[PDB]
């Protein structure tokens, strides 16, 4: 139900799988296979559909270097 930890760190670059200290080159191909191995028209699971969801949110900071250094400080 309730998760601890108000500050999230390293969560989307974990769910990429990527390492925090992540490039844009390993956050794209991070998303790219995150989508294309869990991609809801291939992937019927709900969860992996939740995995292209959160995927498409990390890629959505972690692919701007600003906004990957504004969640990483930010948290």
């Amino acid at each position: 139900g309730e998760f601890g930890s108000m500050v999230k760190e390293t969560k989307f670059y974990d769910i990429l799988g990527v390492p925090v200290t992540a490039t844009d080159v390993e956050i794209k191909k991070a998303y790219r296979k995150c989508a294309l191995k869990y991609h809801p028209d291939k992937n019927p699971s709900e969860e992996a559909a939740e995995k292209f969801k959160e995927a498409s949110a990390a890629y959505e900071i972690l692919s701007d270097p600003e906004k990957r250094d504004i969640y990483d400080q930010f948290g």
